[PDB]
């Protein structure tokens, strides 16, 4: 028990101090999707950063247009304080690329035609809605949840231009204005913010409450269960787990479905242990085929519970290289399949819609930018679901051993050496267990070496992320 | 920062396993103080003990006709499965010690007497209101708060006869009596347990969160500051700092006064510093002397604060030794003076009301029981203080060097090898500092060698009060 509670950890938020009064000595450059720059977060925003800010509209999705209009803005303008981008508003899916929210890939090429221009002022990403600061908090927008997955991989891999992010309140009043010039003025080492009504708050990493037997809250596991994913290797594991807590019926997908690489095997398993098996191939985006699969389930089996295991991770790369192409074929898998699971089941009043997502969302991980993005998506889905009052958990893993994606020894040899060490299944799914138990949002499940990962972590720049493990802090004393 | 930081330490509370729904299977010895059992709490637990419950009523104060009558009771009744003491109801001072109050003397007489005849059934104490477990909590009764440390002690110095706390709720309803008779048939391994309408809280140990800069919210330090014990060694560091930071007049009380080893010296270096001086001979514990002190400071000086540093912890003994006489003696400067501070200065408003409790209190210190009642009391007053809406911290020392109580060498030696090592006054005077700019009611600040400390403290028997600590966990595996 108490080994799989060390392995549960949460994202608090922790409130911080009062910002200083004076603005910026320097000039900033304010970033705008000349498209999306009606809301009234954004008008108030350019409204606080005050008339002497440079405003660059950031047109399309051209890296290199970019590169050679910033270019010119630093010979004409000179230096600036800070860059502050409002790119978060444009939340529509980008007309070539239809898993990637057009301010996604904006801010993408923003970090990169920075860094081709040779701007160095820091890079702040604002936000309305992307994150859950505090009790009571809403998740307005888990589109712009996102981007905090990939603004955390580029403080790793550009921790010397990168600013942080920062969410404002629904209503951007003085006292709002304020905190935000302030903090851009000195945030004092953090760079995870949420202004609030009631002050400022800063992201965290806890140690999670550790799990009640008898906890209750969870119903039983009965009915139909989608997995999708379902054939691949947390998928197959967790599909088990399921088949021996009651299961009636267990809906496996992933894209080669019946094909996929020792589906025959996995069927067997389950169905010896009493479990109608269906395996279909679908690709999880597409809407239409998960419709057709709702709608086949049977009568004395309705859906009661979603494990949405569908992902890939491979063909990401750094933020200096990564193409929208790259970015649209991660997301696809986390953004837009999640996205049509919910819509399609929210009526369903199920018991569980548990997402699957990864520590590179949570804490970030160098070379992962995609990948980190497509998981912070699922990572704030789950939180925005809960302020509509439907079910949903996060699980974001660290890495697995025995079955899965981590189990190539190269991807393994890495992991280690950053001290995300390999979970045995048991011990992970047992995690898992203990979370839908407490019926928590959202959790990292992760064995970490803190003594190997709080040093490389913080080896360029500080983390006040991990302040709040004491593990972390012995580590870095 | 991150070296003050690292002192500090606050108990929490995390929800525990709901415990099993039968009955002890052996029979109880309920004891009750005769003339306090009409509280509605203890009704109450009565009731869920059920009518195959033996009661024992515990007359006076009289240790060997008690072991005489305990010795009986085994004979004629056989064995117990545990013994439920619900004496903490008896709230009223001794007659003939009036800073022992009388369920506590009898909960001491209770814990002899027990061992004197034999009867080796766990003992199990009782109390409605003596901690604050869980956001919100009141702590109502301070007093019932002191037997906790008391009981910590009995723990580590009869550790096969002792069975713990438990904290009832202000209503014991069906689901309360259930946890009560279900944590007395098996309790896990736990043994300082709160019930609560959310469900079984259970006493932990935990770094503090580390400072935040540019935070702080204590206001200026100014006008009279009361220190008691001023005298002493670290009251005359904390007047000194207090000089510092602009008070305008230092009280400084103890027995002794201006006649204290060292007076003369302290009250000129103050002097240097620019502040009004008074050194008062009297008795913390004298109610009339304080308020004629506090009627006769300066109208350009009214009190801010109280800083309650007046203490003694010698001629203490082995709970098996220890008499009520010995009790009242350690009592007198804690519960005593504390109360009297408490009601003197309740309408004044005051910016810090400090109250320098000891590990003794927090975590328990064998030989040392009379101590760690006093000061339990005074971190059971902070809370309760606090859901008055009033201010109060209490700071649980560990080892101060250079001045104090603890510069003995022989005190000194035996300290350092239970690995509560001696702090430098800076640090633990910045810590201190750090404690009221948060504006925390409670906390220990202490620096621990946990690979010493650990496993000296669970040598006989496990605590789960250790296991948030993640060096301790480290220590014992
Ligand atoms: N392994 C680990 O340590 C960690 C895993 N995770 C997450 O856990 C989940 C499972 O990972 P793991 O089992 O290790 O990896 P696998 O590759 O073994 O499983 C991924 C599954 O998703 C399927 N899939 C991928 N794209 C799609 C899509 N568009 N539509 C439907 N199915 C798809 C794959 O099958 P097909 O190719 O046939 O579509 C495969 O069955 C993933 O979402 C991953 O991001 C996160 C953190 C760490
Ligand atoms: N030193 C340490 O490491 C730790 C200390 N503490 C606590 O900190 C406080 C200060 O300890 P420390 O400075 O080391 O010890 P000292 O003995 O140096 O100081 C204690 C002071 O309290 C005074 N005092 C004792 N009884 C009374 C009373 N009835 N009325 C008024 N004053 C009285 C003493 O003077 P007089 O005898 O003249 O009255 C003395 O000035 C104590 O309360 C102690 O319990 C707790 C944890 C550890
Ligand atoms: C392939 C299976 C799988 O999901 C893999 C990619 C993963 O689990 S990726 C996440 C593993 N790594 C991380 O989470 C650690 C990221 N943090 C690290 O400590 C890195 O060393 C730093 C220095 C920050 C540079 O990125
Ligand atoms: C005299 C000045 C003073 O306040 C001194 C006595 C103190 O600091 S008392 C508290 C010091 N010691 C402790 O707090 C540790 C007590 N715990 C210990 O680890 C003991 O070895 C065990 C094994 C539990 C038996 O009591």
């Amino acid at each position: 028990g108490s080994h799989m509670d060390a392995l549960r950890y949460h994202i608090e938020w922790n409130r911080v101090a009062e910002p200083g009064t004076a603005r910026p000595a320097g000039r900033l450059l304010a970033v705008i999707s000349p498209d999306h720059a009606g809301a009234p977060w954004v008008t108030a925003v350019l409204d606080a950063l005050g008339p002497d800010t440079v405003r660059f509209e950031a047109k399309g999705t051209d890296r290199a247009a970019w590169a050679a209009q910033l270019a010119q803005l630093r010979e004409d303008e000179g230096e600036f304080h800070a860059v502050v981008s409002l790119l978060a508003a444009a939340e529509a899916l980008h007309t070539d690329h239809g898993s990637v929210p057009l301010g996604l890939a904006q801010t993408l090429l923003l970090a990169q035609a920075l860094g081709d221009a040779g701007l160095t002022a820091p890079l702040w990403c604002l936000t309305r809605g992307g994150v859950a600061a505090g009790r009571g908090d809403v998740l307005s927008s888990p589109v712009q949840g996102a981007l905090w997955g990939l603004g955390r991989v580029i403080g790793l891999e550009h921790p010397d231009r990168w600013g942080g992010l920062i969410d404002l309140p629904e209503t951007v009043d003085t006292r709002a204005a304020a905190r935000l010039t302030g903090l851009l003025a000195d945030a004092g080492g953090e760079d995870q913010l949420a202004i609030r009504g009631s002050g400022v708050l800063a992201r965290r990493l806890a140690h999670a409450a550790p799990a009640v037997p008898g906890s209750g809250k969870r119903p039983p596991v009965h009915g139909s269960v989608l997995v999708t994913g379902g054939t691949g290797g947390i998928g197959g594991r967790v599909a088990r787990r399921l088949a021996e807590q009651g299961a009636a019926h267990l809906v496996l997908t992933s894209r080669r479905g019946a094909d996929a690489p020792g589906a025959a095997e996995l069927r067997a398993e389950l169905e010896q242990l009493g479990v109608r098996v269906t395996i279909a191939a679908c690709d999880a985006a597409d809407r239409e085929a998960l419709a057709a699969l709702l709608a086949e389930l049977p009568e004395d089996a309705p859906l009661t519970a979603v494990f949405h295991s569908a992902g890939v991770a491979h063909d990401d790369a750094p933020v200096a290289d990564l193409t929208l192409g790259q970015l649209d074929a991660l997301m696809r898998a986390k953004l837009t399949a999640a996205r049509h699971l919910h819509e399609l089941t929210a009526d369903l009043d199920l018991d569980a819609f548990v997402l699957f997502s990864s520590g590179a969302a949570v804490w970030g991980s160098g070379g992962q930018p995609g990948y980190a993005a497509a998981n912070a998506y699922l990572d704030a889905l789950a939180e925005h679901r809960r302020s509509l009052g439907l079910t949903a958990s996060s699980v974001a893993w660290g890495t697995w051993g025995e079955v899965g994606m981590a189990t190539d020894p190269e991807v393994h040899d890495r992991l280690v050496r950053q001290g995300v060490l390999a979970m045995e299944p048991e011990h992970a799914l047992g995690a898992l267990d203990q979370m839908l138990e407490n019926d928590d949002t959202a959790a990292a499940i992760t064995l970490m070496d803190w003594e190997m990962f709080a040093p490389a972590f913080t080896a360029n720049r500080p983390s006040a992320l991990l302040s709040t493990v004491p593990e972390a802090v012995s580590a870095l004393s």
